[PDB]
Formats: structure tokens, sequence, C-alpha cells
């Protein structure tokens, strides 16, 4: 049977989607990875109407963006997971099949040398400078309720200008001073490579983004399919994902091969 895997447009989405495809294919499915749908909302819409059967979402995204729930006073990872799992099920029959084992958080990043000069270590240190800085969003952060609107509300500042670009372009854009602040993805080692500095989210504005495989309700009836997805439960930690991402973004290796190498190493395929 046919299984189409969605993806948002960045490294680990391609890698994980392919990882899932290989495991499904090893268990009798014809799996494909669909690319270029767009972001969170379009992937979730696609999942609901069965254009895709499953994709890799993050808890904090599902909570704030998809379910449009209100930030608690404190972010608690397992609480957000529990509420996402219940809310997706209650709303659309969407099933959280598996936790992959890693967070890929939004984290605000600046150039390290600028941060060092200005004594900027945490997001509230940006307040002094924010109305002079250019923000380089990925396609979603600028407009998402847990993105800049959350930075605005919790820290009380907006940036001078907001540019949007594909996720992968953020890192060079800030390195080359086209922008000054980016919502870096914490599974992307180009933060270190390009000499950027993640700022502490000292007021806890941003939620946890635990990577989860979500499946639409009709597909989740397939228990064998579900059980294949669960082979990945907790199997991919942040350093593993960062390493696999590096292989994609810096080594320019194919997403399927990166996935296959990982699965072979882990004894998940022989
Ligand atoms: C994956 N992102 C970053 C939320
Ligand atoms: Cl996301
Ligand atoms: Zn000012
Ligand atoms: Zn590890
Ligand atoms: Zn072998």
């Amino acid at each position: 049977e046919r299984v189409v895997i969605g993806s948002k447009p960045f490294n680990e989405q391609y890698i994980l989607a392919n990882m899932i495809a290989i495991l499904l294919e090893e268990n009798g499915y014809k799996a494909e990875v669909k690319e270029g749908l767009g972001g969170t909302l379009v992937n979730y819409e696609a999942l609901k109407r069965n254009d895709i059967q499953l994709y890799v979402e993050y808890t904090g995204t599902a909570y704030n963006v998809i379910l449009r729930k209100q930030p608690p006073e404190l972010w608690d990872q397992q609480y957000i997971f529990d509420e996402v799992k219940k809310g997706l099920l209650e709303a659309d029959g969407v099933v959280v099949a598996a936790k992959l084992g890693f967070r890929d958080d939004y984290a605000l990043a600046v150039r390290a040398d600028w941060a060092e000069e200005n004594g900027v270590e945490k997001i509230s240190d940006l307040a002094e400078f924010a109305d002079q800085l250019v923000f380089g969003s990925d396609p979603e952060f600028a407009s998402r309720p847990d993105g800049l609107p959350q930075i605005k509300k919790v820290y009380g500042f907006e940036f001078k200008e907001v540019k949007q670009m594909e996720p992968t372009l953020m890192y060079e854009a800030i390195k080359n001073k086209q922008v000054d602040v980016i919502p870096a993805y914490t599974t992307d080692s180009r933060v270190d490579l390009f000499n950027l500095k993640i700022l502490e989210d000292d007021k806890g504005a941003l939620p946890p983004y635990d990577a989860i495989i979500i499946v639409n309700g009709n597909t989740a009836k397939d228990e064998k399919l579900i059980s294949v997805l669960k082979l990945l439960e907790d199997r991919i930690d942040t350093d593993t994902m960062r390493a696999l991402n590096y292989q994609y973004d810096v080594e320019k290796k194919d997403a399927r091969e990166i996935a296959m190498s990982f699965l072979k190493e882990q004894g998940l395929v022989k």
C-alpha cells in the first residue's frame, strides 16, 4: 500500500521523511517523500485531507500553530506533548505515532562577534538593540503566533526589519550581514560553523519543539504501518540529527543516502 510522507523545507525533514520511507518500504509499503508543499499549515492541511499520510511535526508547532492553543505561563515539554497528542486526535483524528528523540528548537541567533562586543547573551539583551536589527526569518517564524509575535509580547520588542527566506539560507544570510538575527534551528550545526551565537531564551518565550511523527486518522488504523513508525521511537537524538543535517547541508549528500547510512549503522536495516 501507498504512503506519501510530507515535508517542510529543511534538512531533517528530508532526511527523516526518507528514513521513514525506507523503513516502510522494508516492511512492504511503497513510500514516497513529497517535497515542496510548503510549511506547517500546508503540510497539516495535506495530512487532514489525505494528500499525505504522515509527516514529521514538532510539539511546539502543533501546540501553537496547528492547535492555536495558548502559551501556559511556563513551557513544559511533556505537558505540551500530551496536549498536542490529545488536541490533534480530538480535532482531526491525527495520531502522534512516535517521538523521534530530539528537539529542533527555534532559538534566536546573532553573529558571535557582535554579541561579544555588545555583551549579548540572552534574548532580553537584544532589547537595547532590537529596533536597529534586521531579522531574517525562515518562511514561518515572522508570522507564527510562537514566532516574532511571541518575541514581541514576551520581551516587548520588534526588530527594525523582517526579511523572510527559505530556512537553509538563514545561516549564510546572517553570516554575511544581510540580517542580524535569525531563528536558528538548534539541530543545525551551521550555527557553530558560521560563528553564530544562540541566545538564551531567558523569559521562556519559545516552546519546546520535540520532533514527532504524525499520521492522519485513516492511515493510523493500519497497525503494521504504525508499528514501523514506532521503530524510530527515541532513536534520533539532537547530536545525531545535527550530524545527519551536516551531511545534508555541508556535505551535500542525498537525503535518502544519509537516511540509509543511519539506518544501516543503527541495525534498523541490514
Ligand atoms: Cl516547525
Ligand atoms: Zn532603539
Ligand atoms: Zn547522541
Ligand atoms: Zn549491510
